[PDB]
């Protein structure tokens, strides 16, 4: 039969989560306050669209429809995660980002600043994906489009080979599918899409700078480039073949005006060579100190970081410098796992230093451990349910077989690490229950 | 006598460097082209200053004998400045004493205004730094001392806070000069009247509006977006004076373009047991076959940079910068050393990975390290002596100074390990 279907039909994936949702105070957005904010944005967008049409030389207006996928997605964000388990709203949102036509395109706000005044210090930073764009669909929803990395390192002399995000777009897609399978529900829905850069980007953008950077390749391909990255001799161009370009689309979170977010540094982003001969991943003194440092003094926050370390270890992401949280949900709120483009880069190496929070603190959520133990059994094998889940995406296969099988190998390392913690402290100390 | 004086009088610190400079192609700037560019900027600044003052004095003239002008014209293929340079000595004094005439935000921080997004704010970033311009038209990067405790910055993680930030920029330059790397810009400490020398001289209305008087009757200025993100957001005089670090500006990118290059050893990896990462050569054997590390000079320069970073315990050298004119094999600029001198009781040997994996080192670099390990030229003694010249003396406490001796011994013991495995001929490269 189907292992993915058996997984979500399993009793474990149908246990109600505690404490139950109390409606208002547990939802991220207030429906009436958020809807009138979106209605003002749609009226704003229609005014710009009517005036822009007059400035050039030339359809019915757009209406904010409450039943849109992204609207229900935003209103569905609650204290338990970004989305619900076995959610038909997420399924509809994935299809909508995959098929809906685009109506506008622009740069991301963080890259509109780096249009200068070209300085290679703020351009060659890691984890930064230049040439990415924000697309707006016909239902007014927005997604972050990260195009596939195409240029080899000979075309980018400054880039170091083993740091290039070759798997960049595949990593965003597969990280969401693993998030759903693990039932963390902490990364935004993400799909692959083959995009006509001419029709769905160049012909819909109102940004004159983005219009001017499009050009025709000597091989008769349609391309757009970033000028400042080109001068810094890093990645600067992507091209259709001759029009179609493959990439990843990630659904936008609610506006920071409606839901502010904080960025918090990851205390385990770096490992340290301790004075011999105790190993870093096994020594608990660091976490013993972090446990006494706000906000890691409360149980939920440290357990959430341990969840994030397990997720990062599974995808081999060494670049989680910071994690983000919603302000409304306070310190005990869940962590948002954004920008996973640095994952799934090395299928033949497992960086156990990512697991350091688990191996040092020696505690784990009961829910998290049961899901990992279930995904290690043959009937629910993690590589099988992942491969099956990823067949839904337009860019199937998202992950090759070596990456899928590495998920099973890294899962065994996580469970074998849990065994080590239990030997040293007992199940009562390691396996923490939820309020 | 004086160990610092004995160091620079030693024969080693007076050997002429090969190959000798051939004048034109070895200097960074073309004198006549750069001087007319600076003269246009001074005329521009006088034009901006004449209109601004009318909306509410004799003009400024670009003087060739100014310290920073000779500093810029002195940059050549061998480093940012010359050994035992009286121009550098004058520049350190000028940045310490000259009055300011203008103040503004750094260019990279004018972008984050803002439009507040905490992702681009909590990035090694000093958001309260300012660029000051002196009466001789020279510019310096002012990084104020970190004052706010972590209770006032709920998002900041304690062991990541750059408490030693301003002292680290100063001490990193003094160590750069003592090592004779000559690769970081001259840097001084200064106790700055934030009212007289910043608020009353800036033409940026936003910077004017962020100044306020503390309830404790201190003069402060703050950053709005960092405050909302619950990170470091304010520094204060007591009630006017605030100490910080001043780093001399490099020439304009219009005159001398620079590239940023990722450090291939910024991260360490857990190899399959039980071979250690810093000792296993397979990684550098691969990097040696990857441009531009296939040529000798570039890899040796990175190894120099790793030695420097290990001495100061800087784990945050994600990128290094180079001048475009000098092409490959050019020297590396060691900028923004604010993350150094943070842990005096811990030695992160993974920083030394380029040396311990590649097992090669410059002959010049090794001889300077071997000399600085001897009692008569002890690195901690010459550093402590050198740092007494700064207004914020001692700049470094005793644990940080003594850690320099311990890390120097670790570097030398690593070289011995390389020589045992490959012999002196393979490890010690000549120029
Ligand atoms: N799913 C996501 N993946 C990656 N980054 C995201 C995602 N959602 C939001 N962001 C980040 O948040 C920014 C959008 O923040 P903002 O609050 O401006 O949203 P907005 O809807 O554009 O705001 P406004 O309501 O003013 O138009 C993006 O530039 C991006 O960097
Ligand atoms: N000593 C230094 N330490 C650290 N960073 C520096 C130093 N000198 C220069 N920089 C960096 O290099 C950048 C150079 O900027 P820029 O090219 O605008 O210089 P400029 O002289 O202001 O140029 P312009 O001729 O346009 O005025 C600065 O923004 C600064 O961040
Ligand atoms: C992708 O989009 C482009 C642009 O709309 C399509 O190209 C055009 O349609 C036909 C086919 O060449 C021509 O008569 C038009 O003149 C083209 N327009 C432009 C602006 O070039 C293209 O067909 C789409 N599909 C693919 C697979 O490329
Ligand atoms: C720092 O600078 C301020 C401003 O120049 C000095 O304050 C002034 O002191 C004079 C008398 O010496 C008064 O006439 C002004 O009204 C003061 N201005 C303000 C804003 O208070 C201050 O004395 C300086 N502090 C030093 C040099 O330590
Ligand atoms: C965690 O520590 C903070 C310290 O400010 C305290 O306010 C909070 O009540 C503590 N919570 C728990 C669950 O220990
Ligand atoms: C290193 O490789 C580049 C390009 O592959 C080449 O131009 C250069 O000459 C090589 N280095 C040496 C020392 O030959």
């Amino acid at each position: 039969s189907s292992k993915l279907q058996a997984l979500f039909a399993h009793p474990l994936y149908n246990v109600p989560e505690e404490p139950p949702l109390l409606g208002a105070e547990d939802s991220l957005l207030a429906s009436q306050e958020a809807l009138r904010y979106y209605r003002r944005k749609v009226a704003r967008w229609n005014r710009r669209h009517k005036m822009y049409r007059e400035q050039m030389n030339l359809d019915p207006p757009l209406q904010l429809r409450l039943e849109a996928s992204w609207v229900q997605f935003h209103l569905g964000i609650n204290r338990h995660g970004l989305y619900s388990r076995s959610s038909p709203v997420v399924s509809k949102l994935l299809q909508d980002m995959r098929h809906f036509p685009t109506i506008s395109a622009d740069y991301s706000q963080d890259e509109k600043a780096l249009l200068g005044a070209c300085d290679c210090t703020q351009i060659v930073k890691p984890s930064g994906v230049h040439l990415k764009l924000v697309l707006r669909f016909s239902d007014f929803g927005k997604a972050m489009f990260k195009p596939m990395r195409q240029q080899r390192d000979e075309e980018t002399p400054v880039d170091f080979f083993y740091f290039i995000d070759f798997q960049r777009h595949n990593a965003e897609i597969a990280a969401f599918h693993l998030d759903r399978i693990l039932d963390f529900r902490r990364v935004p829905p993400t799909v692959g899409r083959i995009v006509n850069v001419t029709k769905e980007i160049l012909e819909v953008t109102k940004n004159e700078i983005l219009q001017s950077v499009f050009f025709v390749s000597p091989a008769s391909n349609v391309c757009f480039f970033a000028k400042c990255p080109y001068m810094c001799k890093t990645e600067y161009a992507v091209c259709g073949k001759p029009h179609l370009l493959e990439g990843s689309l990630s659904a936008f979170l609610p506006s920071l005006n409606l839901a502010p977010r904080l960025s918090v540094p990851n205390p385990w982003i770096r490992s340290y060579t301790l004075a011999g001969k105790e190993e870093w991943e096994v020594n608990p003194l660091y976490c013993d100190t972090v446990k006494q440092i706000y906000p890691y003094n409360n149980s939920q926050r440290l357990l959430n970081v341990i969840d994030m370390a397990i997720f990062d270890f599974l995808i081999g992401n060494m670049d989680r410098h910071h994690y983000e949280m919603f302000t409304k949900f306070g310190d005990d709120g869940f962590l948002i796992h954004l920008d996973n483009a640095r994952g799934f880069g090395r299928h033949s190496h497992d960086e156990i230093s990512i697991l350091s929070p688990l191996s040092q603190c020696c505690m784990i959520k009961k829910k998290t451990l049961l899901h990992l133990q279930l995904l290690a059994q043959a009937d629910y094998r993690l590589s099988d349910v992942m491969r099956e889940s990823l067949l839904e995406d337009q860019l199937s296969p998202v992950l090759t077989e070596p990456h899928l099988l590495a998920l099973d190998r890294r899962l065994q390392t996580i469970l074998r690490t849990v065994e080590g913690c239990i030997v040293a402290h007992g199940q009562q100390s390691v396996i923490v229950d939820g309020p």
